[PDB]
């Protein structure tokens, strides 16, 4: 075994180690190739055919690099090469736990089909992984490699899912905190995983990246912040780490977030919840599983992709008949229309546990305007969209560090007003998008006389096209003028 | 209703008429979303994701810009609204016929499933489009923008395939001679200078991470209409010469660089292999709810709208023990235990391989007697053979030999440019062979042993010394003095 | 004569008609070869070779992309093909005016120079466009391809410099009014010139642009706006051109703004105010000009370019070796050295009346700490910034008239609130780089405890560096810790 | 002095050595600011604006590359840092020898003016290198990092001019004998020099480049070669070599050899000659120097650069009145006119002492057609180009070493038969062009005439429109119809 070279557009010739190749040449990671980085994206944006698979290569390169980069600027940190191969598996590894669709599938299908259950894809990840390595022999190749299992494969971990329960971690110790900053950064969400997403899913969408993580890596440096030795950013560079976060929000906006591709994954979602007591999925000891509780089985998880969409398109069984036809409504853009966005005003902030009332609310709206016909609560879909910038109303910037020019070994901290007075003063917010199930013209015309009174009776923005949708609705509320 | 924007990461901003939204939201169309343009390419080159739907696109929206530049150039020549819709069609619907990873499905698979058949994905495109336009109501849609759905669908389907007829005079219906120029757009059967190609280029190079140097927008400035021996036909400008050289060049690069990778070229042939071991056992519906064989879909346009991709996983995934055979061919491309390479050689001389003796090939390797000592024997199963024809486009011919092109003082006048008024720096030949060797025993002492089969082969038939020849065949290659 | 084809690296392939081939083709025009975009930026950023000549080719190339896209899509306008010709000819024209090293000859020379004088580029341009016309017998030309040279040579200079004194405008009259949007838009700041930039200065720059200005287009309209014609964004794109004039700040934070970059221009400027006197330059009848006054004769400006900096230094007159010595030092990199960045806090404006007497209070200030030198108000430079939106405090988007897509006909009003809570609160701000002349070791220590002394005196905000820089001066200021 | 970044658009963000900051900021280096890396491509080509300094940058920090890629890959080799700035500091310095529009003057300017003298760029960077060093204090600089400047000096000049004179090298021994293919490469021209001009001038000409460097690096080795340690590649990598010098071969048509990038050249060329007696340089000593004599001074030669372009352009001595007159044609583009272009046939090779004769003989055609004009030697330019894969008639790939995977210390040889029957036969050929400097239109077609008869009369290939430029030429020979 020798390194393999792979040839990525994003980053050009990759180098592999062979231990990384052996993980990458499993069912459990190949699987990855199955289920595209952006969901239902691709039915919008037609260059989002990219997958997870070659993600995770890219997270686990740029990994690797900022890793090396540190080491070599300085050597006094003893970074070994264990800890680069430590570093470089999680950063392949940490998307192990996506389901078909991506997002779609632990934002919106798992919190339906299985309200009790807190699952995330991080957690997904690790079960994935510890499934990876048990069956395929991967101990071994480790040690042959000069890992240490127990405490590496913990490292590995905590790198992905943060600490597994005063210093909480017990993969390495403080002498080497840094390093749980490359993959998954808790403290403040600056690591490798966006610097690839960023790069990549630009190149596809069409939309170009404006943030550059090859300045950042050579800027940066570890220095000691209350008795941990942290990454820590060039000054000068804070305008573009705010930047960063910009340009992730704009991802999200124009693309993640888009009402359709949104839509698009809602209605899949909906296919998935008529066709879960139906499609089975062979698991362990050939156990048969549900798409729903797939994530209880890892051995039925490897084998739970995108491929589900097609088996339910493609099916002749009577019973998936309800199922399959909103996967033909998609084919044919008979979707769900778009009804309108608007944003909550003031302190209002609305709760996951209020989502399911809503529907209720906008078709309780009492328009006054002559309708021919009444819409119910079905009709209605209302999608609430979180907008941050990663750590809910917190400035993300306020949990980085910074050095100097003249001391680089003295960490310190930069508030908002010392970088400027065009930047946000907020870092939180919340778009409410609403659709309406019956696609007919009187429908939607009606739809947008509740939608409107909706958010003028709540108090909401007025939404931008409302004088046009809703001509008779907008005078009434002063506050729109 | 209305004109929709698409954005894509080639193109940009592409609009797309009212009829085209109609056509492409069909499962006729929409069934190109789950065929990979490069197939068992993507198992190399990770970023090759991409599939034929988003190609499709793109080939429609450059046929538009090339027929668009003409009208506006020379509106002498008459190009109508319909003439635009119909070509946009022609270069949206040309790659409906693919099936399954793309060239692998009818460059292997149906070659060897149904050696009797004579199938191509063009073929296979005229009767998907006759099918998407029938069971989704488009001929109404058709007149309601103008169009006349006799001549027009005849039209496009004369586009993507050619003239419907034996003509052994003008041998189109769909529009007459004096817009001859009209069918070189989408598929051009006189030199291959068409918009499918300069898609592929462009989209392909950006998943592959290679740089393409060929550019369309370039060509299109400077194309014109010109009368050539009584046709209207598309003209370059003179000194553009050079630039389609090397745009026959980028494709040759393309496909040795890519497109026949030796690994991606083994994923397709193990692919295949699965495939045909699963023929016997899967089962897709078709029309009246008959049913049909992975082999057999393409007699059945509504089976064949479903066979895509999706086949490989189903036969990965599956728990029936008929599949076990081809599920663990399968399972091997996941644990990535290929069949191994072994090396390339080309034959030499008038030497040229047929297809009929391509099956004979790996016996012959088998039956070469190195003078060394082996510690395995190997027999003909345990050899594949793959036989890879490069060329121009046109077998033994130059294209640019098919080109017309005028000059700045007589933009009106066609006339015609040699290889030598080019450079003496060009090809001398416009076609070859490849020969690729793997093993199907991927042990070292099997290996080891199938490079001395491999090299003796070669020196037996004279093929060319293989470029690691006196390494992996240190006592074999002396004793051919042509190579020393 | 017929059209030429030029291939840009931005752009590609771009036509030209023989009209503006006969504009370009004049010693006026090809001047700006010899004039750098990005001035002394390039001494910080290599790739910036690029001249204002091709800067003003892609101008006229998306002033004519723009004009033709709006006449093809809506015919009911009018568009002639003698309109579209005029607005390409103002693209191609608007940055005639520009002098030696672009905006550090209007930004920085003449208005030491010249104080009493009132100098744009703008104005320069159109003088410049005049000269070219006139020396070059354009007229016959112009009307050889149906221009009506009274008229069209009005418009195209209020297409650069506005009214030339209720409709203002006599080149064209209000059903037009939207022409005057797309070369240089005095009313929100949205056009052509903007977008080549931000594509031409990236890609030599080597930072990535965000802007994508062929949607834009794609999406813009001509919509009756208070008993006006004008262009018209669809609703949907407001946060793309939010969007937009964040990256134009960006680029000017990073780059156009940069503080080396910037001292380089002051540097070179003070080497053409002691070379002013000596340097002889002949315009019309063979007068001599210098360069402070080649603007009042266009036949020197014409020869008035970067070129004037090599004949500084290779000059062997002793009396331009004060200027001499001034560039020497730039070639060894022997800078003014930057100090510290800082900005004005609560409604504190800085006027420009008050800019000359900074460096004196800088140099008034009493730090506290133990210093080897004394400096002066002569060695220190103050430089004041103001960075905003294009508008003053204003925010461009309220002068933005949008569409929907149910009535493509009705011009709308979209508010920020209407947009996102993240956006800028504020579309102004100055900041104040401070650089010392003296360049050793102790000058420098004891130029950076006055600076922040004197941040602290001024209540100014903390330097990001101040802790490090002067940690005996940060403490005393609570507000501060 | 610590080490800088600087932000380069083909590269990213290249660190420099403080020694190489030291080299980079003179006089001598900064020059390379002055000269455009395509002489009269820029006035082809708008976004051709770039300068050999940043190609310079380029070259160093590929050549950094290189050395450090192989000895990561081998430790066996002993690549020490000294090394490694030796090979940085000869890529950055190897541009330093240019003139005035780079090829233009050591191509056409210097064999006009100064027959007598055997001029390169080559010879031109080791004078200016000696005389950056010597000016500048930079030997205790470089002992101050370790190196040897005896030794070290002679490296860097023998890497950049080859042997300065069985092993001919004396800055090196033969275990180091690959650090002498890394920047300018003698035996097969395989060095970083060309792909940092591939990728840049692609980048601002607006054509693609399809050779990857980083590939090539990532495969290259160092393996035992005729007891010699040489460079070699990987044996699958051949057919990219080729395809490399392909690239090549394709820029020079497309582009460095443009039929009128290089009539602007040898105008610029008869302005530089009209003016050479009286443009005076200061050299060492006060002495003067003239444009064709500033290469017996390195003093002189530092201000020697494309500022004399602009010197003579704004000059009003009547002494320079056609030396002007000839750069004003340029500006309004009153160019030489183009005739066209052929080849020789069969084993004709026309010999430089020939070239001269050339004109006469097109004037001495006698085709047999009723012209208005006779024209004389005098009127006509032949401009004759050998086009070659950088080594005459050979092939440089006959010169390449690779390796393959079995065996990976083992070099071994490839033919042009073990490639592609599709790679070209011969790897040289002579392309010759006519141009008129008389630009009316009589004269033109009766140019077009005597060039197509002379072709005839030599046997060259048949001009690509000599059926439409000399309709009544053509029939006459056989061989053409
Ligand atoms: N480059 C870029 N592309 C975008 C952006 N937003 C959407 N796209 C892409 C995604 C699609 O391929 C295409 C059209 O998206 P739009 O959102 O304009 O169309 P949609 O039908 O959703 O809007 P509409 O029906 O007009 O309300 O443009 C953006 O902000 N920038
Ligand atoms: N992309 C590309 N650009 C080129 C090529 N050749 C020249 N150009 C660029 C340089 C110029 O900016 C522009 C026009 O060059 P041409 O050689 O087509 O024009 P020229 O007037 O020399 O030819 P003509 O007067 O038509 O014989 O195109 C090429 O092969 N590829
Ligand atoms: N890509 C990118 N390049 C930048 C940015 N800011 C500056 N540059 C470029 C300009 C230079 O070529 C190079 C280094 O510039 P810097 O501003 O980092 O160095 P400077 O010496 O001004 O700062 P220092 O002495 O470290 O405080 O990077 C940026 O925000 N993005
Ligand atoms: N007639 C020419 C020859 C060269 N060049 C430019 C294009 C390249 O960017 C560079 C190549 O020549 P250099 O002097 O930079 O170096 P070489 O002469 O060594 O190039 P090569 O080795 O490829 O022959 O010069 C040019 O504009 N015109």
């Amino acid at each position: 075994d020798t390194m393999k070279v792979i040839n990525d557009p994003i980053h050009g010739h990759i180098e592999l180690h062979p231990l990384l190749v052996r993980i990458i040449d499993t069912p459990q990671f190949q699987r990855l190739r199955y289920i595209k980085q952006l969901g239902g994206g691709y039915y919008v944006f037609p260059g989002a055919s990219h997958n997870r698979f070659e993600h995770s290569l890219g997270v686990g390169y740029l990994a690797g690099c900022l890793v090396h980069a540190l080491g070599e600027k300085q050597p006094e940190l003893q970074i070994s090469e264990r800890d680069v191969l430590c570093v470089q598996i999680a950063g392949l590894c940490r998307n192990l736990g996506h389901g078909p669709f991506s997002h779609m599938f632990d934002g919106r299908f798992i919190p339906l089909a299985r309200p009790e259950v807190k699952w995330t894809h991080e957690q997904g990840s690790v079960m994935m992984f510890e499934h990876l390595i048990n069956s395929n022999g991967i101990k071994p190749v480790m040690e042959q490699y000069g890992l240490i299992p127990e405490e590496d494969i913990c490292f590995i971990k905590e790198q992905i899912v943060g600490p597994l329960e005063l210093w909480p971690y017990k993969g390495r110790p403080e002498n080497k905190s840094f390093l749980y900053e490359i993959v998954s950064n808790k403290r403040n969400g600056i690591d490798v995983d966006k610097w690839d997403y960023f790069a990549r899913d630009c190149h596809h969408l069409g939309i170009q990246n404006n943030f550059d993580y090859k300045r950042f890596i050579k800027f940066a440096r570890v220095c000691e912040v209350d008795n941990e030795l942290r990454i820590c950013a060039r000054d000068k560079e804070v305008g573009n780490l705010y930047d960063m976060f910009h340009t992730r929000n704009s991802l999200h906006r124009r693309a993640y977030q888009h009402k359709v591709g949104n839509i698009i994954d809602t209605m899949i979602t909906d296919a998935f919840l008529k066709a879960d007591d139906y499609i089975e999925i062979t698991g362990a000891g050939g156990k048969k599983y549900r798409i729903s509780t797939a994530i209880d089985d890892m051995e039925a998880y490897t084998k739970l992709t995108d491929n589900i969409f097609l088996e339910i398109l493609y099916s002749t069984d009577p019973k998936l008949k309800d199922a399959r036809e909103i996967l033909k409504q998609i084919e044919y853009r008979n979707l769900f229309k778009y009804v309108g966005e608007t944003q909550p005003t003031g302190q209002i902030k609305i709760k996951r546990e209020d989502y399911e009332s809503l529907p209720k609310e906008v078709a309780s709206a009492k328009p006054k305007v002559l309708l021919d016909v009444k819409l119910k609560a079905e009709d209605f879909i209302v999608d609430v969209i979180n907008m941050d910038y990663g750590m809910q109303e917190k400035n993300p910037i306020d949990h980085v560090s910074f050095y100097c020019k003249t001391a680089p070994n003295r960490a310190i901290r930069i508030t908002k007003n010392q970088v400027s007075q065009l930047l946000p003063e907020k870092f939180a917010e919340q778009l409410i998008r609403v659709y309406c199930k019956k696609v007919d013209r009187k429908s939607l015309y009606a739809a947008r006389q509740y939608f409107v009174q909706w958010c003028a009776d709540r108090n909401f923005t007025k939404p931008q096209d409302g004088d046009v949708i809703a001509p008779l609705i907008t005078p009434q509320k002063k506050e729109w003028n």
